[PDB]
């Protein structure tokens, strides 16, 4: 897809095809009204990918990212050498005394994948956010392999493309109350389930909630430095729902199971054709 930054459309004509990626990396370092932005940590993730991609194909396994024992620092590793690190609160642009819930190994790899994509849009397509956050985000949330990765982890048997099932309300007033917490104390059938995943495993359906860092980074993240505390507010909220859901999981799952079984084994529930119960679109 065409890169345009730094007049690249015509500037690229000065370079041999085999040098264009090198010249872009350089052009990127020359060029990168305007609100101040905090993206040095988050861009490391995609930059590390760019590094790895230049190494001999058999050395590529040697480039990896892990966490320190506290899982609050990502460590960029070239074999055993830690070439650089990033605090997760700096990657997230969050206000520091902000609570981050821990992620499984699966969830972390997904978080990092979203980091790559975001980093790559902000690096090669700065025009995107120059418009608005929503224009950046559309490109991230609309992105094929991110879509594919989010569905594969949370709803492995549902295609991202899955057509909505029509809402049929079999919930008692108590059940709708019990559900309020997975969507900020509201009960709206078209949105209540946007954070829930599910998979069938040896005859049982197992529900989950989207990790609040992953939902934050998909739908609430602002790279702008100046609203650090606003980002933090959004995160605490997703934290709270996440924690409520786990405190009450054995009541909530009974009800999810009922809904899933009565909506064609999906929680991608809509009304009059209008769902926002997708994980992301």
């Amino acid at each position: 897809k065409a890169i345009h930054m730094g007049g690249w459309d015509k500037v690229q004509d000065h370079f041999r095809a085999e040098k264009k990626d090198h010249a872009l990396e350089v052009l990127h370092s020359i060029i990168h009204g305007e609100m101040e932005v905090n993206v040095e940590d988050i861009n490391k993730i995609y930059a590390f990918k760019r590094l790895q991609h230049l190494a001999c194909p058999a050395h590529q396994d040697l480039f990896t990212i892990k966490m320190d024992a506290s899982q609050t620092q990502f460590l960029l590793m070239v074999g055993d050498t830690v070439i650089s690190q990033s605090n997760i609160k700096d990657i997230l642009n969050i206000s520091d005394d902000a609570v981050i819930e821990s992620m499984s190994r699966e969830e972390r790899q997904l978080f990092l994948q979203i980091c790559e994509v975001i980093g790559s849009k902000m690096t090669w397509h700065p025009e995107l956010l120059q418009e608005s956050i929503s224009t950046l985000r559309k490109e991230v949330t609309g992105n094929a392999q991110i879509k594919t990765a989010v569905y594969e982890m949370m709803r492995p048997a549902e295609a991202p493309d899955h057509p909505l099932v029509e809402w049929q309300d079999s919930l008692t007033a108590d059940e709708k109350s019990m559900l309020a917490c997975i969507n900020a104390g509201n009960f709206e059938p078209t949105t209540q389930f946007c954070k829930i995943g599910y998979q069938e495993v040896q005859g049982e359906v197992a529900f989950s909630m989207m990790h609040p860092c992953i939902s934050y980074l998909l739908h609430s993240y602002s790279p702008f430095s100046e609203f650090k505390p606003t980002n933090s507010g959004f995160l605490k909220k997703l934290n709270q729902d996440y924690n409520d859901y786990h405190a009450k999981k054995m009541f909530i799952d009974v009800i999810l199971e009922k809904l899933y079984l009565t909506h064609e084994r999906s929680l991608h529930i809509g009304k009059d054709g209008c769902s926002r119960n997708i994980l992301l679109t």
